[PDB]
């Protein structure tokens, strides 16, 4: 007997059912990585024989996301097309793991101050099955996990 | 239910179906890839803690076209010889997703001053039951996606 | 007759079988690789002959450690959102290699002062089954084999 | 390497500064603050011991 | 007999970078105001921080 209340405390989690709060709306994605906590190292030796290893200063995320292509109006072009040379709407993603409802959050990634800098269109191709797939990659300052 | 006018609205769209305007004319091509829109990165750091992330100016797009070999006149050859030292004539590409029966745009995603930079020729090999297929690639300034 | 105590003293051990001590505390992991002892190399040649080649000096170790996502606290998170520019909880690592039971050591490496330079964020795919994981990479000074 | 034992060693007998530079202070930089000090000298011997 | 002094030490030159910003440029109007000797003189500290 496992009584699978107890396996929405101590089983692990998979990766099929997320969420993607971008902004202030929620948009549909099928794909999402980059989210890394990356340090970068700073050392001194001397010649006793000490060594002294640290952590550096954190760099950027690099964020990819992708989605299909929909006959209404695309919302990513929307925001990679409003670039006038540094002006761009940052927005705030946040990346939950839900349920199979979609109503409560396991855990979240949330990525504090993103913008648009690349947006790959699909690939055309007369003897494939596929569906239109454009792929958006971001650039932030931080990211962050809460847990709840 | 779900009624197939419904599709036509929220489903997503697949990527066999595409018509290519170059210039004034229609051409029938296989593959179509490389419509991207990518900026730059402008990055400062000063000594207080405040990273300022930026997007860059964007670079120029390399569009890939291929299609077969047809026993008539290369319209592809045609408008890459017409090369002297500057000068060549500029097209406006148009690859639009379009419905099954060809009159309709779904998606669009349009290119706006593009001239042809190679052309590959076809492999021979005696051993294989393949079509022959140049490749043309273009480079342009500036990708749109029109969607309607 | 092999008579199983023997193959407790002549057999070799698999990899299956670990118990990570991650400072103070056991934490449950998937992977751990990158315990590795490696030395530099100095080499002075003269014109009569004589090629002398030595050891070098040592440099650092890095261990990468991967496991899954849980719905409660993030332990992982909590240790590289603690880096004040130079300030970090070093941890002794000890991966020791047990028996069934997990009652035992049978041999063990030891990892010094290790403290976290990387954690990546899961790969997000609706089309996948698969279980959450991230993968932290350590850095620390000293690989330790302790064997009893 | 222990550090119990003097291979060889240069000998520097009235050794005064000149010069001391400071860091060199970079906010794009993962380095270490590292000054150099510049000395003035008359000799310079070996003992090989 | 070979004696060895040190002299007198020589001035500093200090070297300071930043960006343009689409304020005002504070360090234009130090630099802007130098009429023929005369420059509000400065005291600078460097301080390496937490």
């Amino acid at each position: 007997a496992i009584t699978a209340d107890d396996i929405a405390v101590q089983y692990p989690i998979p990766t099929y059912r997320f969420i993607v709060t971008l902004g202030d709306e929620q948009v549909p994605f099928t794909s999402a990585s980059g989210l890394d906590i990356n340090f970068d190292t700073i050392e001194y030796r001397d010649g006793t024989g000490n060594w002294f290893k640290m952590p550096g200063q954190r760099q950027a995320p690099n964020i990819t996301l992708s989605k299909g292509v929909f006959p209404g109006k695309n919302a990513m072009y929307e925001w990679i097309n409003a670039i006038q040379l540094n002006q761009v709407e940052k927005k705030d993603i946040m990346i939950s793991l839900t349920n199979e409802a979609g109503t409560e959050v396991l855990v979240s990634w949330n990525v504090s101050n993103a913008f648009p800098t690349s947006l790959t269109s699909p690939s055309f191709d007369a003897t494939s099955n596929e569906i239109a797939v454009q792929q958006i990659t971001l650039m932030a300052d931080r990211v962050t996990i809460q847990t709840a």
